[PDB]
């Protein structure tokens, strides 16, 4: 099954994706202003860092609609930690959860902010085949943020 | 090891990735004006289209210029296509290969253009733990381009 046709290049280009592969800005509904990823060689290990316009809606919030629609795709979700962190002043909020589609397992680590008027999304995405190895090493990525 | 830091939000935002984890803009020094990411859930399943600055260099240089960016991550590349193709008008570039890190195997499909005066980059990334049912994922979207 592929999903709707895209149109990108102000429509100059199109084409179709397996229906499970979705656009990874506006998640929330929120305009994305900025988009930035980082990922090892093959693409299994990735960063997706995306700034956009303020919302009123609060971050946990946000948070629990980001875990509905991951329980939507995956009825056996794994929520590991869904919580609020404190860095300098500014409150974040954190979802770590284990996602499954289709034979592949994910460890998702989500940091949201406000900051500079502005919704701050960071999404890690590592493989989940050694499931400890893979918090620890979001974890440890979470640790060096470093807020301004 | 981690990586050099990385600074984002005009300086605002800073954090550290595992040294593995690279940028995914830029990688042929052209200023990228347009990213756009699809993903399964799990994130490994992946395209990234990037709309760049026109450049001067070949479509084939470029390919070649990725070919080798890939070989000097992973020293047991496999290169499956490395091909012109033709899209009513339009030369594009072709790079499929097998791409190893970490115990980790992704097949990548690549395509390059010149379209509309901008360098076009489709980056699809998808495991390659059954490598034949990869290779056919990628070649049925790279089918569906369209060049309007």
């Amino acid at each position: 099954a592929s999903g709707q046709p895209i149109s990108l290049m102000d429509g100059k280009l199109s084409f179709s994706l397996p229906a499970d592969m979705t656009d990874q800005s506006g998640k929330l509904g929120t305009q994305a202003n900025n988009m930035h990823v980082y990922s090892d060689p093959t693409g299994q290990k990735a960063v997706i860092v995306i700034v956009g316009d303020n919302t009123d809606e609060a971050l946990p919030v946000l948070a629990n609609r980001l875990l509905e629609q991951q329980r939507s795709r995956d009825p056996q979700l794994q929520v590991v930690t869904n919580k609020s962190i404190e860095l300098k002043g500014h409150t974040l909020q954190q979802l770590d959860s284990i996602i499954s589609a289709k034979g592949q397992t994910a460890y998702s680590s989500i940091v949201l902010g406000k900051v500079d008027n502005q919704l701050l999304t960071i999404q890690v995405t590592l493989p989940a085949d050694n499931q400890q190895k893979a918090q620890t090493t979001a974890e440890n990525i979470i640790n060096t943020l470093v807020i301004k």
